[PDB]
């Protein structure tokens, strides 16, 4: 028996009482009025009245999760004027107690997801001039609460994500300006008003993965200070020109499980903090994408196009590449590779490459991986793989090999001494004999 604290609940040196998953129907007595945060998740707390924590003024942290909380009498938190953490998920709320927190001034978080909330009353959220985290997640919202958000200009971040929000109007968020980070995923959000997101100038993260959007949306263009961009698993089909102009600070796009079929040529352009672009099954795209001013690319995924050219300055503009992935295009001529330093993974599999130009992959001192299957490559210029001393594995295979001596003669020697490192069978056309096993006469 503790005589600092009171069974069944814990103490520590620090005025933290843990008294979590002891079957409590009430707010624990005999405790110190001095405890600072309390843990009370995971009991049977069904309803609190009035007086609730009268004996807990001076406490910051409450945890009440995890219990089957339906009711909160308006006088149940009175007194809790050093409050900063509340937290009230994965309990039985219809509506969000707005009466019982109005005195919560010092509040900085607030957990109300995984409660079955389908009400927001208008006077939500007045008193707590303080909130920087409001959890609304995991409920059955069916719209943003405009009026309720508007009461909170310290707020960073807001999660409405899991609920049924269709669409958002005009000037939704617009007083949230300190809002950093906005979670919207897993709603059904097929409307985005040209202004929904005005006021919003220092978010960093916005979250639209999982929702209904069609049309790319233009309410993004007010976003100055983006840094992440999710809007994966959704219905759209074009990333136009222009899309990203309002927002260049950006460096995570997370763009796929769209039916994308386009995107428009200069999407991507001067976007000089994009560290990767991953975009796959683009089938209309006819061209390279034009990356003039994007210059921190690390990794560069694009397959399932038209493309049949890759800019010469790609080395040079792109020279932070570490990898780089443009199989199953429709690519015949390489750029060099040269200047790529850092570039670790290539590959080129599945295009209709015919040739590769001497000295083209002298710089590629990084490279591990090189992936060039399923080509039209004949021959190869000699010493083509001399500088390549990170080199690990290489696919050379599925290519109509012109074995005539001496033209195979470097290939099928450097094949042989490299042979650990060939993944697969580079074979001659006509014999079908693998390209190692030829040996050239010589002088
Ligand atoms: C929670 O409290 C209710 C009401 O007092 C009670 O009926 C129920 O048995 C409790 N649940 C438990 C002990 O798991
Ligand atoms: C929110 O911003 C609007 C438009 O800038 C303004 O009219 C209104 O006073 C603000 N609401 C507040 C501070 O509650
Ligand atoms: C792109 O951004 C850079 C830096 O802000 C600037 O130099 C250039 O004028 C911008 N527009 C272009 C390249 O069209
Ligand atoms: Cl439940
Ligand atoms: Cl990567």
């Amino acid at each position: 028996m503790d005589p600092l604290c009171a069974a069944p609940c814990s103490c520590d040196g620090d005025r933290r009482v843990d008294c979590s998953g002891k079957g409590l129907t009430a707010v624990p007595e005999g405790l110190s009025a001095f405890t600072q945060a309390l843990d009370i998740s995971m009991n049977n707390i069904t309803q609190l009245p009035e007086g609730a924590f009268k004996n807990f003024p001076f406490l910051e942290e409450l945890q009440l999760a995890g219990n089957d909380l339906s009711f909160i009498h308006p006088k149940a938190l009175s007194g809790l004027k050093e409050l900063k953490v509340l937290t009230l998920q994965n309990n039985q709320l219809k509506t969000v107690p707005s009466e019982a927190i109005r005195g919560l001034s010092a509040l900085q978080s607030l957990r109300l997801d995984a409660n079955h909330i389908t009400s927001v009353p208008e006077d939500s959220f007045e008193g707590l001039v303080q909130l920087r985290h409001l959890w609304l997640d995991d409920n059955s919202l069916t719209e943003v609460p405009v009026h309720p958000l508007s009461n909170l200009p310290t707020l960073q971040a807001l999660t409405l994500a899991l609920n049924k929000i269709s669409s958002i109007p005009d000037f939704a968020f617009t007083n949230l300006s300190s809002l950093v980070v906005l979670h919207l995923h897993n709603n059904k959000i097929r409307s985005l008003s040209q202004h929904c997101f005005d006021g919003l100038d220092n978010l960093e993260t916005l979250d639209l993965n999982y929702n209904n959007l069609g049309e790319f949306p233009q309410a993004i263009k007010a976003l100055p200070s983006l840094k992440e961009l999710g809007f994966h698993s959704n219905s759209i089909s074009v990333i136009p020109d222009g899309a990203f102009d309002g927002n260049p600070l950006l460096r995570t796009i997370h763009l796929y499980d769209n039916p994308l079929s386009f995107v428009g040529n200069s999407a991507f352009h001067n976007l000089s903090d994009l560290h990767s672009l991953v975009i796959r099954g683009a089938s209309m795209v006819q061209q390279f994408p034009n990356l003039t001013g994007t210059v921190h690319l690390e990794s560069l995924t694009l397959t399932g196009t038209k493309i049949s050219s890759i800019p010469n300055n790609l080395c040079q503009e792109q020279k932070m590449l570490r990898t780089l992935d443009l199989s199953y295009n429709n690519i015949r001529d390489l750029p060099s590779f040269n200047g790529c330093h850092a570039l670790e993974e290539i590959s080129l599999q599945r295009n209709q490459i015919y040739q590769i130009k001497e000295g083209t992959f002298q710089g590629l001192i990084s490279l591990r991986i090189l992936d060039l299957a399923s080509n039209q490559l004949k021959s190869v210029p000699d010493g083509i793989f001399d500088r390549l001393t990170s080199l690990q594995k290489i696919w050379l295979h599925t290519n109509p090999w012109d074995c005539s001596c001496p033209r195979i003669d470097y290939l099928s020697r450097w094949l042989n001494k490299n042979s650990q490192k060939e993944q697969g069978s580079a074979k001659c056309s006509g014999s079908g004999k693998p390209v190692r096993s030829i040996i050239c006469p010589t002088l």
